[PDB]
């Protein structure tokens, strides 16, 4: 009846803000969230999902922001990030822009996916590349000044590229970005020619770009389609109620409403 939930900031799925200085509380559609290191309030698409699950299923929760890495990476036998919090049973569940992949699915249970995603590439509107099938990407060191392109490492995007396109991955390493905000800054400054990342996030960023100067190209057949899912302990008794609720939200057009509310933009 009381769940500990791990999350991670990734706008607009999870957005972190200070408490209202006037009231010292979380007002509007926000909820209290503390840091794993230990005030702060969280809102966004995934938080609205969490609020609805809590109400529909009938649990209370304690929400915290992960500081031990980000989404989840396995290094030398040990998981960090949201996946690690769930895998090591520090949290009952983790929710945010958490991408379902084979590696993670082996060790945690995932809810049914509630956001469709995958991998896409974002470029400046003028930049002449065809997409991720382009040799500028695929054979990066075959030309005069090489194309500069990178990702934010340590997550499902990098894992997918390393597994499927190890030569391209080795090239991208020097262009790793610390977060999406910095990657976008480098794209606009021409320090990167392309940014390869989660499709749901990139599409949102392109829809919100000032001047509509950034465009995304879907990866097509280069990478598979997947989804965000809620991570739970392997064998969790929470998987079924959560799945049924999510499936219900989908059919009630509640998820579509949340998409309109949180993910809509101006550019097309
Ligand atoms: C939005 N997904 C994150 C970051 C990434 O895909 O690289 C992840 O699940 O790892």
């Amino acid at each position: 009846q009381h769940l500990t939930v791990a999350t991670l900031e990734e706008r607009p799925f999870v957005i972190v803000e200070p408490a209202d200085p006037i009231s010292g509380t979380c007002i509007r559609d926000s909820v209290p969230c503390r840091s794993q290191l230990n005030k702060r309030c969280c809102k966004g698409f995934c938080i609205d999902i969490l609020k609805r699950l809590a109400h529909t299923i009938g649990f209370s929760y304690d929400l915290y922001l992960v500081t031990n890495g980000k989404h989840g990476k396995k290094i030398d036998g040990v998981w960090n990030g949201m996946i690690g919090e769930v895998f090591y049973q520090r949290a009952d569940m983790a929710i945010g822009s958490l991408t379902i992949n084979e590696e993670r699915s082996e060790i945690v249970d995932f809810s049914v996916p509630f956001v469709e995603t995958g991998i896409s590439v974002m470029v400046a509107r003028g930049t002449t590349v065809s997409g991720l099938s382009d040799r500028k990407f695929q054979r990066p060191q075959e030309q005069y000044p090489p194309l500069k392109f990178g990702t934010v490492p340590n997550g499902s995007t990098e894992k997918n590229i390393r597994s499927n396109y190890p030569d391209m991955h080795s090239y991208m390493v020097r262009y790793n970005q610390p977060r999406v905000e910095e990657a976008l800054t480098q794209l606009k400054a021409g320090k990167l020619d392309a940014f390869i990342y989660d499709a749901a996030v990139l599409n949102y960023m392109a829809r919100k770009d000032e001047g509509c100067k950034l465009v995304t190209i879907g990866s097509g057949k280069v990478f598979a389609t997947t989804g965000y899912g809620i991570a739970l302990h392997k064998g969790s008794r929470w998987k079924r109620p959560i799945d049924l609720a999510l499936l219900q939200f989908l059919g009630d057009d509640e998820i579509e409403m949340l998409e309109r509310l949180w993910l809509s933009g101006i550019c097309h």
